[PDB]
RNA sequence: AGGAUCAGGAAUCGUCACUCUUUGACUCUUCAAAAGAGCCACUGAAUCCAACUUGGUUGAUGAGUCCCAUAACCUUUGUACCCAGUGAGAAACCGUAUGGCGCGAUGAUCUACCCAUGGGUGGGUACAAAUGGCAGUCUGACAAGU
């Protein structure tokens, strides 16, 4: 029952909340960073694959 | 006799690298513009819209994970302290000719206010804890190549 954008930021949601209430920007990777495919990119390309 | 111009005192190396600093050049480049050896043609490259293509709301792009929401800073409720230390002072006899726990340094003795040495209030300091505060659960439509 959790949507795709919550599969992203499931673990490290502080900077998500710093982005929600303070006018900041969310993480892109989240708990999905340490998965076996996000790090298989390089650089900024590792951002979008987190979606 | 003491001082300053033209023997009381270290300095004779045919360089290899490495690092650092220094300035100068340099492709540029902001202050900030302004001037343009000018025009044609050929040819090349690049950019931008239209176009088309491929991929995409079964989610394209945009994005402060890590500065740790795994927190910081408090806030309330249960405990440990101190304005651990203090250190010499605490209580008045004796089984069948003779034998001892009868204290005590090797420790006796204690753990800012009112109430006659019974109880506690007040502040600092520390932690455990919070489904407590501070403190309110991402976007969503183009993207990219020629």
């Amino acid at each position: 029952k959790s949507p795709a954008s919550t599969i992203q930021i499931l673990g490290a949601e502080k900077a998500l909340f710093r982005a929600l209430k303070t006018k900041h920007d969310t993480p892109k990777y989240g708990l999905l960073y340490h998965a076996s495919l996000v790090g298989q990119a390089t650089g900024k390309n590792k951002g979008k694959i987190a979606r």
